[PDB]
């Protein structure tokens, strides 16, 4: 699993961190994240993504 960042405001998704406050557990894979989430700082989609490396 790799770390994706949100393009618009940068935020980077860890899946060893998961997103706990908003249901997405540590070790889920961006792709499985419910696909109504959103980067927890600026509300972009997931559509507004990109992985890191
Ligand atoms: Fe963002």
């Amino acid at each position: 699993m790799k770390k994706y960042t949100c393009t618009v405001c940068g935020y980077i998704y860890n899946p060893e961190d998961g997103d706990p406050d908003n249901g997405v557990n540590p070790g889920t894979d961006f792709k499985d994240i419910p696909d109504d989430w959103v980067c927890p700082l600026c509300g972009g989609g997931k559509d507004q993504f990109e992985e890191v490396e």
